[PDB]
């Protein structure tokens, strides 16, 4: 088995991401001061936000902001969904009845990219609200990915596996790869077990498909992808065993080339803390057929808080 090599590629928060990240860090501050002194936000909207805020979902929001703005609702602002909600009723599944404060409440909890896909599934009423300015390209991790993919695919003429812990990220990447004119296949935990083979075979047979995008949990499916010798970890796991398992879809018996593995890490972000503190372990439910636990989330929130103030 030829050697594997792991690398870190640092990314920056673009302007849109910086704004989103800073908002979350502000909530972290307001939450952390409540947690230890009882101080509440004098602004009404900010105070009520804390009732549903925990270390778990704040750490989750910071992780998503390190990945992609379209994991959040900002383009489809309150004024925007109000018009889409009034608008969607004219669709047949909804013409008989859609309560308006019901569809709009549903929309208020969706992300910009989910709302984009909603407009792409009900065009006759919402197509005018679709994203059509390459907003899925606007992320520091996509900037980094586009550079790395050009090296692998154009300069090296090789294939690559891309892993993410977030199916929402995989959805966004599908539009990114289409914009970049790279053919791809996809296999995640929702893929029917029988349907896996057709996808894999296609990957092996078609030299013009450079990219396979997968959930990191597919690292555990015992699939063999040695026709690729590059692996991109779009977002790392807090358990390094998972990212090693993912990389070993390529780095395994039958592989004839050295395998190069690159983990994308946003600088000045929680991803740096996760890289430092990740701990290698085996699972207890291994005998059975990404939210971090409370203690871990508490520790990450504390570190972020201490390094600010």
């Amino acid at each position: 088995l030829p050697p594997k090599h792991t690398h870190i590629q640092y990314c920056e928060l673009n302007a849109i991401q910086k704004k989103i990240y800073d908002k979350e860090i502000q909530i972290v501050l307001e939450h952390k001061r409540m947690i230890k002194d009882g101080e509440l936000p004098k602004d009404a909207k900010e105070k009520s936000k804390l009732q549903s805020s925990s270390s778990k979902n704040l750490i989750m929001a910071l992780r998503k902001a390190s990945l992609h703005p379209l994991l959040f609702r900002n383009i489809y602002n309150d004024k925007i969904i109000t018009k889409m909600s009034d608008a969607i009723l004219d669709e047949p599944a909804y013409a008989e009845n859609g309560n308006k404060e019901y569809i709009k409440e549903d929309m208020s909890y969706m992300t910009d990219f989910e709302l984009h896909k909603l407009c792409c599934n009900f065009p006759n009423t919402l197509s005018k609200y679709q994203l059509h300015n390459d907003e899925w390209m606007q992320s520091g991790k996509i900037d980094a990915l586009k550079k790395l993919l050009k090296t692998i695919i154009v300069d090296k003429q090789e294939k690559v596996l891309i892993f993410s812990l977030f199916t929402q990220v995989l959805d966004i990447l599908e539009m990114v790869l289409s914009t970049l004119d790279y053919k791809f296949l996809r296999l995640d935990g929702s893929t029917q077990v029988n349907d896996r083979q057709l996808l894999i075979d296609k990957f092996y047979e078609d030299k013009d498909i450079p990219i396979f995008i997968l959930s990191t949990k597919a690292g555990g499916f015992g699939i063999n992808l040695v026709c690729a010798n590059n692996v991109i970890i779009f977002d790392q796991s807090f358990n390094p065993h998972d990212d090693r398992q993912a990389a070993d879809r390529a780095h395994r018996v039958g592989q004839t080339k050295e395998v190069n593995i690159t983990t994308l890490i946003t600088k000045d972000s929680i991803e740096e803390k996760i890289h430092q503190l990740a701990k290698n372990k085996l699972a207890l439910d291994s005998y059975i057929s990404d939210v971090l636990e409370s203690k871990v989330s508490d520790m990450l929130e504390d570190i972020i808080y201490d390094e600010l103030e």
